[PDB]
């Protein structure tokens, strides 16, 4: 196991790539460009990235409309889309020390994260993908014996994905796998505070046997590239995670331009549910902590006074370090009677009643988690079922295999990362129905 | 079998309900204004039909969130809610003549298509979306065995739909079928050419049993009550199907707001393409003449081109309260030559739109490469305007996203969640 | 609300049919030999009821080929085949008291649960298994751009239904329902106790629209026109209810005759496990009274027992036609302590069979982690006899094979066909 | 690419395994007997099997059972059983000479075949059963709010697996992949006159990871050792491929032991419907002298003196040879007006409508595949809609991706192997009521 001076060493000995990447090649920007990725381990320059602008979303999306055209990879057998899908995946675990390394150095995530959960996690959308794509089935309908109606998913063309910087490999793989695996060309734009990873990729997909075209990274601004893709007339769907504020401005792109699908994963505050049955008390504290440091916790009464000191001495566990020490589980970073606050950063909700933490928990503009703490099967299931959440997590927090689909009720966000739903906003339905 | 003068009578003795409807009540709008429904058969007046605004808005979405609130609808039981819409379904077929008789006189659409089209086609949307309801099934993910992983639809909450005047009743059951179904509460916002058989049938879905509130009829214009839905910040979804301009504006009306889900069926068009090896060309010029753009082999064009201009004759205008009537009087076909099938595609695919095409060819492998070329929601092979409640009906590009009827026109009316549960 | 002296008038003036029913006519057997329905209310004789044979037996499966064949309900569009189904249900609920009485009489169920119960739950096993028709959905495969690959389901043809004399109607229902609805001919053998129903809506099923020769049915003893029918060399699928031994006998005749599918639901038991945080013991203790093996937590043994002792007592035989009788007149409970969850499971599934169980307790691990680990095919949990026509019903190990109810229950009447097109 | 004598040579210098397999350790039969098994190549002897009877079952099946309950595979994480099932699958694969080597020489394929077809077709049973597991969803039924409907699937327990000689390694992953993959514990047997393939997997699924007991593998004759397993008490469903005679004995065996499920494949005569508009008659006379060499011809009238010529000369290119060349295609082996019959070996039915061909195609004891030529579309989709047979191919022959259940109508058999309800086979159906 490499120790903090052993990924010191690497890093300084990175050659770290900042182009774009259009059909087959990295590219800079047509302006010529750059716009400095300084580390906030330590403030260094890490590369000087190409600033995209719109010139370059009309030549990403000439690529990839022109590769989708093809048939390359749009009509490529599923059972050979699999497979380079799993070489894909391989590629990225082959280069794990690497893009683990480089999601750290760019963005202070740190490393036993990095490489113990981002990068493992991004390989397996990949590859969870690329395995389920020749296990889907469309569908014959019910007809007269002189019809056939088949009704069945073609993909939507050229998707723009626009990523945030908190999971930078992770969240793009997230919408790269599904996106890829139903046989989409993607312009993926990566955030300004996070561009190295999607840059890095770029180069093993092509490895993988994407064809040319298929995977364009555009880097550089929101305000930009970003929304250049957005209102970009040939783009078919753009899938976006990030902030209310950007999501909604999406919508209004889309209407102003060519109508394209829009899907959307907006964050908005979960809560936190603990009631006094909750099987393993400590489970729940230590869940309530880890959400204060890298959420709205409710709180039954009969149990308040004895389970906020187990989060305050929970959350004394999370301490800031060195983002390269392998140590570290929080990235210290560097400039580049109802409702109480009780420490300088406890704040607590307090209920009676399942119903008021219900009330209480659905009084938001969502909600793209939730968790609930009983041992109680009824109330359990029925909390659940009450919250208004695209996740919910029962007497665990973060739980979630890629059988999972990821999303939000209402402001949270539209459509779902993850699972065999994941599939659905890269593809369009087509019902042919044949006279026979 | 009733004769023109029967319509006639029936017509000139009805008492036409020109009101909102709001929380199990008929009612003015707040401001007391109406607007004129005028028959386009006569210029007769049909009705004073109430004008509603932001305001009526405000008071139906209220309605809507406490009915959908209190569960009497989106959490009575699966079977309840079938036996509820299939016996809505027979109100509509019970008072079929009146529903089809306002469809005719509000927008002119001939009598024959409105009694043996239009009515018969909402209530199968609504009966058939209520017969699904306790066929689905939502999933069980597979995880470790100290896991339960659920994977569970619900209704969103407040649906707002907004319907064109080309189909009122049918085109509104396509969204309430699947919607109320569902468990929603819906706000229904007819067409201003066209409100009088949404106006009626609020009615009947009380008495089928829908609850108070469950479902709100808001006559009136786009531009004041429609914009009012489309911006409402406690509107989940809007349901919409009508003009590419109206669409757009719909999703800026969202980001403006609450970021609600958008689905949208706007304009598209059927292009025919008539290969030389067509099993019924007689039926493929009765398509073409049904209507725009004919894609047409070049070897049997001089052949197949009088057969469309013949069956075009068969339309004729006339009173759309004469039963024989196939066009109502009231108050372009553009020829492509193809020699390869490659051609066609190219054509047929070179649109903005891609609402629908039909194709004709006897040939296996010609019928279903052209059929998968085509960017169209729907394509029919060797017939045309196929399809029942089993097909999902919607438009690639700029014809809009989701699909009315079929299992899937339920997915737009519902969120997802997944239940992780440790164990 | 009939008294018991209204229901005796009724059973008085009832004309009973007791013919054998063959290509959409009644008929004697072949032999005309019949056997004596005798009541066991009263004693009384109901009807003579034909007593076929394999002669009979021929005849039926003859009737039902060809009537398979013709297409006339194989091949009928799958909305017709729902409403047919549908007004088939009707017919059931439209002849409610007389087949409730006819029930009643012809095996000794309380007129209350053969009115309340059987006949509405036969009833809805047709109308929901005819909605479902147009619900399903086949499949097509991920292939090259050069091929369509099909998977669908197909009619297997010609079914035997052999029925047990507990359910006599609601289990032929069970059967009929999903054979009738995906398009196979079925010839029904009702048991030699209780003939009567299924006698008698072999006429209703006409008078829905079901084309003769597609249901048939035909009274008479397990081992004669039962044994003939398992025996039969052009009978495609037998499904069955009924004891194991019957049931180990039918696979040895489908291997000695044509490798016919067989579905089995045997003998099983529904043993309820209590634990001491059952969050009702009330309900549980009528749960076990309603009876066989009682797993109790030591801990609320002392309190529990009494409790269903009590209950126990609820349970009095009475007159049959008697409204108020919940035991017909007509002509060992075993307790097992544990301490643990695993000691439980353990002595729940030490058993042969495997077909229900009923668990009690409050807690969210503990009653998902026991389901999961009781081989049984149906669970129940803080409740008793659950599950409405979406939940399969059948058995693990020798409670039988294959499940009635759900939408599963199609696939047992059904075939997979792979077709893969080459374009 | 290896020649003849290469081949020759690693035949020569192999180590043949002959013994049977239980839990996790090679084993002689309970009575120490063995059988001859004798190449059909050149009549040497390859070893010495291992011929069990009851006695090996009876410990077969205690292995299996005892594996089940402990839970080892049987609650094994899904995702874990799939990485698990693929490295099985890759195993076959990084041993495919030694595999294709055996089954060669062990029943007289061509080593091409057994190197190009079975190996690799067998190992991707095994890898897509894997990828799969993850993939598939059990259902909650529409229920009362205060109601939890759950229908699950579980696997049956333990699955004995009877296999026939003529694709010894495919066939027995066909059963493998699914069962395994749903987490029973599989008893396979193989045929008398192939077992050594089974017998050298056993290990390589140890080397995967599937735990000792999980797969027993018992080599002997049918009347002995299938029958004891057929029989056996503790056995939960026996799949089977092979005889009409045989799956109605099993039907037997189950009823006279314990109501085990039985699934049976048994051949019967798959008819070939030649139309007049096939699309390339030449495809269509390949198929043809195809299905006589290593099957029922229906021709059409209007093209009969055309078609059947082409059979004849396709048919010259079907050659026996030595199986161990790799230019040979048919084994050479050793001991160890509608109805006519136009050749030596060509038995031909002509008809001059569809409903004539679809009436006798039908008129079987069915029906395990059927093969239609038309390049009508209307003809195409209603013939095979007409015909009674588990697979239909369409202007092709014996095509079917791992997508593809393959199985019979009515003599034919009963389920299907291969595709997602492949698994349907091997697990039960439960439904889970709670009450809320």
């Amino acid at each position: 196991t490499l120790t903090r001076a052993d990924w010191e060493q690497r890093a300084q000995n990175l050659k770290i790539e900042g182009r774009a990447f259009i059909q087959g090649e990295y590219t800079a920007a047509a302006s010529g460009e750059t716009f400095d990725c300084i580390s906030p381990v330590d403030g260094r320059l890490l590369a000087k990235v190409a600033s995209c602008d719109a010139a370059d979303a009309q030549r990403a999306v000439e690529s990839a409309r022109s590769a989708f055209d093809s048939g390359a990879w749009s009509r490529l057998a599923p059972a050979k889309r699999k497979a380079t899908m799993i070489r894909f995946a391989g590629l990225l675990e082959q280069n794990a020390e690497e893009l683990a390394l480089l999601e750290t150095l760019d963005m202070g995530k740190p490393i036993s994260d990095s490489l113990g959960v981002d990068i493992p996690g991004g390989a397996r959308a990949l590859s969870w993908s690329g395995e389920a794509i020749d296990k889907l089935y469309d569908e014959v309908a019910a007809t007269p014996h002189d019809q056939l109606g088949l009704v069945t998913r073609e993909p939507v063309g050229v998707v723009a994905a626009i990523v945030p910087w908190n999971f930078p490999l992770m969240m793009a793989c997230w919408k790269l796998g599904p996106a890829l695996s139903t046989g989409n060309s993607v312009v993926l734009k990566p955030s300004e505070k996070s561009p190295l990873t999607a840059i890095r990729i770029a180069q093993l997909a092509i490895e993988a046997g994407i064809p040319a075209g298929v995977l364009n990274v555009l880097p550089g601004y929101g305000h930009t590239v970003g929304k250049a893709l957005a209102l970009h007339m040939d783009v078919d769907t753009v899938v976006f995670t990030g902030s209310t504020k950007i999501a909604k401005q999406l919508m209004i792109y889309a209407g102003e331009s060519n109508m394209k699908r829009v899907w959307l994963e907006a964050g908005g505050k979960s809560p936190n549910i603990v009631f006094a049955d909750a099987p393993d008390l400590q489970a729940a504290a230590d869940s309530a902590a880890s959400a204060i440091a890298f959420s709205r916790l409710l709180v039954e009464r009969s149990i308040k006074d004895r389970f906020l000191p187990m989060v305050i001495e929970a959350l004394g566990t999370w301490k800031p370090g060195n983002p390269l020490d392998p140590a570290t589980n929080v990235g210290a970073l560097v400039d580049t009677a109802q409702e109480e606050i009780f420490g300088p950063v406890l704040s607590v909700l307090t209920f009676d009643t399942a119903e008021e933490a219900i009330q209480i928990a659905n009084d938001t503009p969502y909600g793209l988690a939730a968790a609930v703490w009983t041992a109680n099967l009824s109330k359990a299931h029925l909390t659940a079922r009450a919250l208004r959440a695209g996740s919910v997590w029962v007497n665990q927090y973060d739980g979630g295999d890629m059988t999972a689909p990821f999303g939000g009720f209402k402001q949270s966000g539209n459509g779902r990362d993850k699972s065999l739903h994941a599939f659905d906003k890269y593809t369009e339905l087509k019902s042919t129905w044949i006279k026979l």
